[PDB]
């Protein structure tokens, strides 16, 4: 825009571009994201009243000269970024609890409001150098499908907030492994490394699963691995959790307040991340 100067590029996507960028009259350092209708725009200025200490603060919206321009509170890295620079030692757990925690806050918050991300991921989970981690890009009603929900990639047409909590468990065994759980590279090997690893689901774990969309009699019939195999570093709470944020049926799955009252949560803290900027 006019009123801003890109100060660099953050960040692509398949339908908007993130610059860091300055307000050339307050000075503040935003995060702007260009992106080239009514109930959409409608959901955005409600995104704009969801305030929470982990979700990342929309300022403003703006609607000009076919482009619409979304405003936010610009924080200094993302979790991707602290992850791979981390890859040596690993995050330390107490943070990886403290960003689990944090986040599960958040979306039980946008899930109160009936709000759904869709896509999280390590590229939208922003982190500070005080230790909180937010939320970002809202997804509204090369793609990464590593975080999907089987039930997206089975073609359900109606997502719940249970989406949100598989991207979440991906996220934190992620953290805790510093290797992508379910890497996929296309919509069925996503779908078939998830089989593999935790059983390719029937009736029984899933009911309802065998006349969904996309669901082929034809499938696989994989064996579920040992848990203890998947995320081996994780203690038994973290494990248990973890195995509660990926079950198969959306109606299983843990909500995010329920999550926030496991006892994997019992010594949660705040740390302080070492982050270089
Ligand atoms: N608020 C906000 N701040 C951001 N700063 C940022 C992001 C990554 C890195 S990096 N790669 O670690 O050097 C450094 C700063 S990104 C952002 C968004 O709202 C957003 C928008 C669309 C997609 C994803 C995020």
């Amino acid at each position: 825009m006019e009123n801003f100067q890109k100060v660099e590029k953050i960040g692509e996507g398949t339908y908007g571009v993130v610059y860091k960028a300055r307000n050339k009259l307050t000075g503040e350092v935003v995060a702007l994201k260009k992106i080239r209708p009514s109930t959409a725009i409608r959901e955005i200025s409600l995104l704009k009243e969801l305030n929470h200490p982990n979700i990342v603060k929309l300022l403003d919206v703006i609607h000009t000269e076919n482009k619409l321009y979304l405003v936010f509170e610009f924080l200094h890295q993302d979790l991707k970024k602290f992850m791979d620079a981390s890859a040596l030692t690993g995050i330390p757990l107490p943070l990886i609890k403290s960003y689990l925690f944090q986040l599960l806050q958040g979306l039980a918050f946008c899930h109160s409001h009936r709000v759904l991300h869709r896509d999280l991921k390590p590229q939208n989970l922003l982190i500070n150098t005080e230790g909180a981690i937010k939320l970002a890009d809202f997804g509204l009603a090369v793609v990464t499908l590593w975080y999907r929900a089987p039930e997206i990639l089975l073609g359900c047409k109606y997502y719940s907030t249970a989406v949100d909590i598989w991207s979440l468990g991906c996220i934190f065994a992620e953290m805790v492994t510093r290797r992508a759980l379910f890497p996929g590279d296309s919509e069925i090997d996503q779908l078939f490394r998830i089989f593999r690893t935790l059983g390719t689901p029937d009736e029984v774990v899933w009911p309802g699963v065998t006349s969904m969309p996309d669901y082929k009699p034809s499938f696989p019939k994989w064996a579920r691995q040992d848990f203890s195999k998947v995320v081996p570093p994780l203690d038994e709470d973290g494990r248990s959790l973890l195995s509660q944020m990926l079950h198969y049926d959306p109606n299983k799955r843990i909500s995010a307040k329920a999550a926030l009252a496991h006892p994997f949560f019992q010594d949660v803290t705040k740390p302080v991340p070492h982050l270089r900027l």
